[PDB]
């Protein structure tokens, strides 16, 4: 059944036929429908397997030639013998670009098949993940122009020698509670920040601390490993004319990259695969640094404005948090290290879901995530209607480590 | 069964066996979700069913469930239906109806005031001049000289989809909307369309930038007659900013009163089609939405550039920067006009503790997050990192087919 969507701002309308080939559940009902909601085998592994075959084929315009069914066969008798197969150099780096492409919830999709694929499945240990970490580190930051990469190890095969990497991002700031009761630090990683205390790791306690890498290899204990400083860009937050705001003391890392997924390919499952491209201003600017369970910086930064803050109603935290938006996404440009504003990025994005309707008939996406946390409707996606459904090759998330290792 | 709700900022988590209720659809399916779309006659033997779900809710609410007073009334319900095809309400479940409408519109972030609401019984009308008489009244009452109230006008409800009552203006008082020879428009945008069939229908339009609209008014399914408001009755606020002199410049002003008059009220299985209800507003929705839309009066290089901003590139956030002042402008200027509005702030402040007591003693409360969340600082406004479960509970708002593009003309 086709379906339709409107952009109520330019009266343009899309046709989907793309949520068709829809696969898994999106967690909604005829009777509820949960887009809010942050979270909703031989057998199960060869058909899996052939659908993404015949999608791949089909894009390399080799639909049913020899070399398809060839391959297709080659998988079955592989599944068949090893339970389980392995994919050529050509279906990962597809598989990969294609989990990015299909990712309802990155507004970035655009850049979807400029994508570096660092096959990294011949690894072994957690110090050869760190070389492979490092190693993808450096190429993506690439001295502030950064080039967006995933590294790939291992798949999983009995579930007992998953490769995983605890950290949530390639490269996050450490989070103490402290006496107070408060929390020095970013709140978001406390749980975490403990673990690598309780392994070992010699915490700074400082405001910004970037932690340690704990990698996990064959299933093995997860181990400690300081990423090296000059492989970490990080920028020092100033305002184009607030010359107190240097006085904050904020910094921002250059370089995002989400670890703790899961990148499924073809039925099979790769629960280490971190992956980075390059920050959308707001991201920092509004969720990292204003979010009240963050850094929640809004009141700090709203006294040094000297703005009336004994009333909702004068806007402070909205005036405030405009200003802090401005003096990160000034700071990156200042240092020359890659970051697009939310304007520039919902815009980007709107062209691509054009394209991505008449080339793919479609393009899943999320409207709760990609409509940025500040200026919503001043930014084009947010009178632009979205479609949500799960299409594989996908990005899924997955238990955290610790809650389900066995030391 | 029993769902579970997570506010992220606060870790609280809320169940729901209210959804359990839901009977309609949400567009949504098991496959995919349509969470984000804007808008995805009945017989004598439907209607029963439905008259006793509401009357079976009525009952259980007034604390009667099973009473002899409401058997009477399901048999008394039933046999008029029989009889004569429908049924009418008593006043004392029409006041019920049309606050659980409110109650259970999950678009709405002011539900916390649903209960205090002014029901006009507009049922014995029978001519628009009526009509215009009723909705005088209403805009009377509820401005109360800038203290606004909440209130609803509900008119005859539909009998053979024939004879219908409408209320052709989207909302009771709006600017005229004109599209000039030169491709631009002059005034709201989004009223062009109305505003030409005003003008078609008779109204002459002073062709400025905000010309209250006349009402067009539909009374038992006859053609629309035009009245214009009395002047003295539509409360007005030049907006002016607290430290920009030149904004008052900007020639801006709106008017004080949202009243949303194109939508459908159901109850009980009858269907209201003129039902027009106001409250107050929340200053984001003139601020962000009506003048800076693009769609809309779109004011923001002009509000940019007197505020000289680095327009040459979006990195500046000139744009975002801008908005804030003018939102800035407009709850100051009625908060000095004492004229009632509310800041997204403390409005989804006020609605997340609506909605958590609503868990408590409803055992739910539907909520559509693409609307709840303001159209401009998200996230640090609760409602952001709330969950929230959409779902369709009668009675209720519906949207319904604009009048000009169904009606019949004599
Ligand atoms: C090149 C620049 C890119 C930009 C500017 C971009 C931007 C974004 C933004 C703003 C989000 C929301 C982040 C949040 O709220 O936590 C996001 C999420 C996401 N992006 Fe992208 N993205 C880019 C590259 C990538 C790459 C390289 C991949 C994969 C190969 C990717 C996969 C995803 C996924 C899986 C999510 C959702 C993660 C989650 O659920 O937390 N993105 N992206
Ligand atoms: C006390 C003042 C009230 C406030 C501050 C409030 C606020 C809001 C806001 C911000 C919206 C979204 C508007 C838009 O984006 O166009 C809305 C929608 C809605 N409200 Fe309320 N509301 C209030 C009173 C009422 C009343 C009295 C009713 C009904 C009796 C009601 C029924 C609805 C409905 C049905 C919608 C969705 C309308 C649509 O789909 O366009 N609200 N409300
Ligand atoms: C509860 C709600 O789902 C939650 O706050 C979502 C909203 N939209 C988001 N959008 C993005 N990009 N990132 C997020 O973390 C969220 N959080
Ligand atoms: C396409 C998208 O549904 C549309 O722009 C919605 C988003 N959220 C909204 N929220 C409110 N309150 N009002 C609106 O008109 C909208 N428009
Ligand atoms: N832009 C990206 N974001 C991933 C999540 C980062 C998180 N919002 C934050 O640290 O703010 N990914 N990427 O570009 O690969
Ligand atoms: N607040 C209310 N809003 C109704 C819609 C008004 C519209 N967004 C606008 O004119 O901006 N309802 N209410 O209070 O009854
Ligand atoms: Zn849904």
């Amino acid at each position: 059944r086709f379906l339709k969507v409107k952009n109520w701002e330019t009266d343009v309308v899309l046709t989907d036929t793309l949520h068709l080939k829809s696969t898994l559940e999106t967690g909604c009902t005829e009777h509820i429908c949960m887009g809010s909601i942050m979270l909703p085998t031989k057998d199960q592994l060869f058909p899996l397997a052939k659908e993404f075959l015949d999608q791949y084929y089909s894009s390399i315009k080799r639909f049913g030639s020899k070399a398809h069914m060839d391959r297709l066969e080659e998988v079955n008798k592989e599944i068949e013998s090893t339970s389980t197969y392995q994919l050529k150099d050509t279906e990962l780096i597809y598989g990969a670009k294609h989990a990015w492409r299909n990712a309802s919830r990155c507004v970035g999709r655009i850049q979807w098949s400029k994508l570096q694929v660092f096959d990294a499945r011949d690894c072994t240990t957690a110090h050869g993940m760190f070389n492979y970490i490092c190693n993808h580190v450096k190429y993506a930051t690439n001295k502030g122009n950064l080039r967006s990469a995933i590294t790939i190890f291992p798949q999983r095969t009995d579930g007992k020698h998953d490769f995983r990497v605890w950290n949530s991002q390639l490269i996050r700031y450490a989070g103490y509670k402290q006496p107070d009761g408060s929390t020095l630090g970013d709140p978001a990683n406390v749980q975490f920040t403990e673990i690598c205390i309780q392994q070992g790791w010699k915490a700074p306690r400082g405001r910004f601390d970037v932690l340690p890498l704990l990698l996990q290899a064959n299933g093995n204990d997860p181990e400690l490993f300081q990423i090296p400083p000059e492989l970490v860009l990080e920028v020092p937050i100033r305002h184009p004319k607030f010359d107190w705001f240097k006085d904050l003391g904020l910094k921002w890392y250059g370089l995002p990259a989400v670890s703790n997924m899961l990148l499924e390919i073809g039925g099979l499952e790769f629960s280490a695969c971190p992956f980075s491209g390059w920050y959308m201003g707001t991201e920092i600017g509004v969720r990292d640094y204003c979010d009240n369970s963050r850094y929640n910086i809004l009141e700090e930064v709203a006294k040094k404005m000297d703005l009336d803050m004994r009333k909702t109603s004068s806007l402070w935290k909205d005036q405030a948090l405009v200003e802090i938006n401005i003096a990160v996404l000034y700071s990156f440009q200042s240092d020359k290290v890659t970051i697009v504003d939310h304007h520039s990025a919902t815009e980007s994005f709107i062209k691509h879901m054009e394209n991505e309707y008449r080339c793919r008939g479609g393009c899943p996406a999320d409207w709760v995530w990609i409509v940025p946390p500040m200026s919503g409707s001043i930014t084009p996606v947010f009178h632009q209607e979205m479609l949500n459904y799960r299409l594989t090759p996908s990005f899924e998330y997955q238990p955290d480590p610790w809650n389900t290792h066995v030391w």
